[PDB]
RNA sequence: AACCUGGUUGAUCCUGCCAGUUACAUAUGCUUGUCUUAAAUAUUAACCCAUGCAUGUGCCAGUUCAGUAUUGAACAGCGAAACU
């Protein structure tokens, strides 16, 4: 839903998991782009300012 | 260094050039031992060109699910590619 937290989303990302040609095993995750994190809003209201 | 000398006649004083002398650029011939500098395919053909190189660039501050590392379970170090 459009009205849910952040964290939700946070939450549902996906997850990478492989194994390195090395043999090792690993796992790798995206970074969300136009979240709404604290920093954002906290630059909207100085901007205002 | 504000200087001139040789050549017309049988001899002479003139005009006058030629020639010498001087510097400086290219060129060249012979000859070349140190040290300090150092121009350099302008002139002829803005003629023709094999090959190599002469234009690239990343921070903490645009984009990383590359990779690496057993990394704050959204990423967070290092760091390509590729957008910008
Ligand atoms: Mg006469
Ligand atoms: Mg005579
Ligand atoms: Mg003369
Ligand atoms: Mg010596
Ligand atoms: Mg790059």
């Amino acid at each position: 839903k459009k009205e849910d937290d952040p964290i939700l989303i946070k939450k549902s990302v996906i997850r990478r998991t492989f194994k390195t040609a090395k043999g090792k095993d690993r796992t790798k995750c995206p970074k969300i782009q136009r979240l709404i994190t604290p920093e954002r809003i906290l630059r909207k209201k100085v901007y205002k300012a």
